[PDB]
């Protein structure tokens, strides 16, 4: 009776008011109504047409009003999505995540999964990387088997863990279809990085697609992840990563702004075209056979190798609480050429296989 | 990709999300043409239909939030696009219309149809009222009245009623999505600008809000060029000339002008809107035919609804003759009812429709 079209509509009407009368907690409650209604839309009935119309109306109004670009709304939106998530409970040390929002309209290499693996081979670092859809999937490893119930069994012995977002965030599965149909960006576009199922992570790199969004996204990350020291990163070319060409702005949350350039890591610049994504199987083959194998070195100017080294250098400096980027390079180089990075990944894959 | 595609619609929605918005009045026109093609060619229960309903919902919601749809040039272009799916009437070649936008939250008597019928009894006046039932309950199938039959009824009838659904097939297509949205959109204010007969040269257009009236005055001049028009707003919150308190009129007089009306100027007491309520289409029609039009009430009985009809007729008549002698309008509205002319003019229209 309460989780209805009529309730959703009363929220939509608050958004159309001048000025708007929708609080951040109102947004939280609205999204629970929406996720409730979208489970009911199993066929293309007229009921489904009505619900899809009302849901599209709500999210569209939220976007025009720009309240979804606001710290407290992003936080509340994330909170509501996570109510339909499998979360990991661990018994209560530097544990890091690296992920971006996407939505930069770019097709760059999976540098976050690769740098997470390289960072995980540096003594003292533990990496639990949470990402959307596959790369590790294609390396002989059924990511289906990594869920709420199995993450705790794997936690103790693994320097590196990978968590595939869709096996945790069922809520995101319900809005999947209306998001594709909408074509426009909505609050769901920036939630990915704030849906980490394991609360033990106390440091992260979160890429956003836009400079405009970064300051409020910084404040949302501090609301969703109160303990964590966080780098928010935007590549000036329009990139939710530390960019292999031109500059990257960093918003530093330390419970602050600076700039990164490849020259600061003793690296050449590489255009996005040189750092392209080939899809998860080819990306996996490149990472396994070109990078973790020790084929390339610092000084070879191999773009995707350079790109991984740089994002690992940043994970390292964040973990140690300094800005010695060339020390980070050295430590990333060591993690590759010692075989430590490849061992860390192989341990994780054996862990998952024998579950 | 074809121009009449989800991809084209999506591109227009994105212009509304921009800071500031980059959707022009002509873009809204194109956008509406795209919406009407998509909904026209909707495959029932298809994934397409769900996606089309999602994109259309998104556009119309985006548009209402920007408030762009309450601007003269946007309102006019939106009316223009809707009319490309309308059956317009072709007439060989003073004709008036009276209608309001609706959305004032009031449920008073159908003064629009009543005053249009009383006006049609006045020698020298022809009334072609366009509206979105009351006349359907008096024994006449309004579905018989369309673009191909209006011409047959045009020459022998002082009064005509046009039910909008039998003309605007474009409005028909957005009908279901308007109910699903449950919020006001551009479509909530276009009805009065969709008159299918170009021969109408004068009209009273009611609007629900003081804020909308100045932009709606401009929109009406773009949609009906060279039409003497009264935009009217009753201060109580009414898309008619109010039976209580003051009504503001914006005068589109092809020759900016505004003036205030109140009942005292007609020789009439005020009446609360509770004293002037709708009893639904059946009883409204019986009140109109058997009491009002049969001459059971006179000027000076202070019958609220009878007074309500006289006043709106007085305005129609003063508009028609190019003066503001309102009491003269009341004398003429009175002569129309008590002569049996108003009732004859209606009864003629009913019988015309019957023999189609
Ligand atoms: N579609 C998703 C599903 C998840 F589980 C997590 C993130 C997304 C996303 O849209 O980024």
């Amino acid at each position: 009776h309460h989780m209805s079209e009529a309730t959703l509509l009363s929220y939509t009407k608050k958004l159309l008011a001048s000025p708007p009368q929708l609080s951040s907690t109102d947004l939280h409650d609205a999204l629970l109504v929406i996720l409730s209604l979208l489970q009911k839309c199993d066929t293309n009935s007229d009921e489904s047409l009505s619900i899809y119309t009302k849901v599209s109306s709500f999210l569209t109004a939220l976007r025009v009003t720009k309240l979804d670009h606001k710290a407290e709304y992003i936080a509340e939106a994330a909170k509501a999505v996570l109510r339909h998530s499998d979360l990991v409970d661990l018994p209560l040390p530097v544990i890091l995540d690296i992920v971006g929002t996407g939505g930069d309209g770019q097709n760059t290499f999976n540098v976050s999964t690769s740098a997470a693996i390289v960072a995980s081979g540096i003594q003292g670092l533990k990496i639990c990387k949470h990402g959307n859809k596959d790369l590790i999937g294609t390396l002989g490893c059924d990511m289906f088997k990594v869920n709420s119930s199995t993450v705790p069994k794997l936690w103790p012995d693994n320097t590196f863990m990978f968590l595939l977002a869709p096996f945790f965030h069922h809520g995101m599965g319900h809005v999947s279809k209306i998001r594709k149909f909408l074509g426009i960006p909505t609050v769901f576009n920036v939630l990915g990085p704030l849906l980490h199922p394991v609360s033990h992570v106390n440091k992260r790199i979160l890429g956003v697609y836009s400079k405009e969004l970064a300051p409020e996204y910084a404040k949302a990350a501090a609301l969703v992840y109160p303990g964590s020291e966080t780098f928010i990163v935007w590549g000036h070319v329009g990139l939710d990563e530390v960019s292999p060409i031109g500059k990257t702005t960093v918003w530093h949350i330390d419970p602050k702004t600076f700039q990164l350039e490849p020259s600061m890591f003793g690296l050449e610049e590489h255009e996005l075209s040189k750092c392209a994504s080939y899809g998860p199987k080819e990306n996996a083959r490149i990472l396994k056979e070109e990078v973790l194998s020790g084929k390339y070195h610092l000084g070879d100017n191999n773009p995707i190798y350079d790109y991984i080294l740089m994002n690992t250098a940043v994970l390292y400096c964040l973990s140690q609480g300094h800005q010695n980027w060339k020390e980070g390079i050295i430590k990333a180089e060591e993690s590759i050429h010692s075989g430590n990075a490849l061992r860390s990944l192989e341990h994780f894959i054996d862990s998952v296989s024998s579950l």
